[PDB]
């Protein structure tokens, strides 16, 4: 893989992973600074959902920087690397993100669940689709994972954008600027899954865990960073309970 074997245990991507644990170590502290000085009531629930996301992340990075979680998956000849963590930190942290976003679309609470519902599944079918033992399941899975993936995205441009429009331009500007990155950023995701190791096999473990770095990197501390400096923010919420 390319990279460079920094524990010297033969794994190269452990550079990228290491980059990754930094990175996310410093947003956390980062929002956990700011987020001291922040009164307001709506501002400390954005904070705290917030503050987890690149936390969480660190603790996983952490993990699979030093190889907690790291096995191998037979496919035919092959023995394909798997990290649980990765997959642990998704299924946290992208429900939390997508909390954000509710939280700004002020929807109710079916709709929340429905939304990390399908956002779960696709996490679980993606880590199904990582540790299956044929090229065939494999591409299978990651298929339904993708179609849950454009179920949540679809919900997120329609119904809660909408939502968002009715509580006027500083809450409408900020759920749209975040928006507009989740669908790209998210989308990412699956594309490097099929290009890389785990799908056609283009693209090696190194370039692959790179490129999850900093789409994670970009997905969690960008996003919170875009997020928490907007007066949006200040705004009422409802949490889902
Ligand atoms: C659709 C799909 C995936 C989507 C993962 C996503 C969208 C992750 C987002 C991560 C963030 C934003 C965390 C920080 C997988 C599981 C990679 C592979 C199977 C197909
Ligand atoms: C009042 C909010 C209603 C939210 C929508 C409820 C019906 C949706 C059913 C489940 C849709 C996701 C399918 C799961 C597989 C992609
Ligand atoms: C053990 C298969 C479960 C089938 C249940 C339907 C789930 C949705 C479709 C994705 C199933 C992928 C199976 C791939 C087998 C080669
Ligand atoms: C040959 C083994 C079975 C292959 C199963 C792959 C399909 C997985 C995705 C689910 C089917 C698409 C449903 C379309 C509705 C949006
Ligand atoms: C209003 C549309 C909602 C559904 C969107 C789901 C798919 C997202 C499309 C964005 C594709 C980005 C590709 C980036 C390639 C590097
Ligand atoms: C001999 C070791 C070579 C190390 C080369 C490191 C390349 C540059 C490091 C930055 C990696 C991308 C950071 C992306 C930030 C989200
Ligand atoms: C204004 C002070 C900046 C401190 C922010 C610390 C976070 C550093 C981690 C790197 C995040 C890069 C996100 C990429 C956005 C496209
Ligand atoms: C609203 C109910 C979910 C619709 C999902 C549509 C996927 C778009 C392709
Ligand atoms: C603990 C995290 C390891 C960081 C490695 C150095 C990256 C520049
Ligand atoms: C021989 C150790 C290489 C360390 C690379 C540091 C990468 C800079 C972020
Ligand atoms: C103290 C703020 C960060 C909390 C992150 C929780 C997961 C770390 C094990
Ligand atoms: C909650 C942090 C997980 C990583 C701990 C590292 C253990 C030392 C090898
Ligand atoms: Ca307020
Ligand atoms: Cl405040
Ligand atoms: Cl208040
Ligand atoms: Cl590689
Ligand atoms: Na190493």
């Amino acid at each position: 893989q390319a990279g460079y074997d920094l524990l010297g245990d033969g794994r190269p991507e452990t550079l990228w992973l290491g980059i990754g644990t930094l990175l996310m170590l410093i947003g956390t502290f980062y929002f956990l600074v700011r987020g001291w000085g922040v009164t307001d009531k709506d501002a400390r629930e954005y904070y705290a959902v917030t503050i987890l996301v690149p936390g969480i992340a660190s603790a996983a990075y952490l993990s699979m920087f030093f190889g907690i979680g790291l096995t191998e998956v037979t496919v035919g000849g092959e023995m394909l690397d798997i990290y649980y963590a990765r997959y642990a930190d998704w299924l946290f942290t992208t429900p939390l993100l997508l909390l954000d976003l509710a939280l700004l679309a002020k929807v109710d609470r079916v709709t929340i669940g429905t939304l990390v519902g399908v956002d779960a599944l696709m996490i679980v079918t993606g880590l199904i689709g990582a540790l299956s033992h044929t090229a065939i399941a494999r591409y299978s899975w990651w298929l339904f994972s993708t179609i849950c993936m454009i179920v949540v995205l679809y919900f997120l441009a329609t119904s809660l954008r909408s939502a968002a429009k009715e509580r006027g331009p500083e809450v409408a500007s900020t759920f749209n600027t975040l928006t507009a990155l989740v669908l790209v950023l998210w989308t990412a995701y699956p594309i490097l899954w099929i290009i890389g190791t785990e799908g056609a096999g283009v693209v090696g473990l190194g370039i692959e865990t790179l490129l999850f770095m900093v789409l994670d990197v970009t997905a969690k501390v960008g996003f919170g960073f875009i997020l928490l400096r907007s007066r949006a923010i200040l705004g009422d919420t409802e949490a889902p309970e």
